[PDB]
């Protein structure tokens, strides 16, 4: 249920949140 | 300045768990 | 620009693979 | 084994090119 994850790095995070953006454009055309 | 990302993928977490710890471990070798 | 990237793993492709087509994905809804 | 993945971005490729060297790391710390 969910995953928290805390990145200390500020660009590391930057990353990731591209990638999660990314990924649920994704499910919207992808159900 | 750390930040929490809560994230619904098994997957996707797995992926910047993985660019996190293997940042980190650059970061020893790194200045 | 290209800059083709060989690498041993079928693994980390996969990843760069979905990461692409992601990121072709959410660029093309932006501008 | 060899998987060669043509990239067409400048970003994008930093990226799986910080991904790719810091798996390699990983090796030598894992197996």
């Amino acid at each position: 249920e969910y995953f928290t994850l805390q990145i200390r790095g500020r660009e590391r995070f930057e990353m990731f949140r591209e990638l999660n953006e990314a990924l649920e454009l994704k499910d919207a055309q992808a159900g």
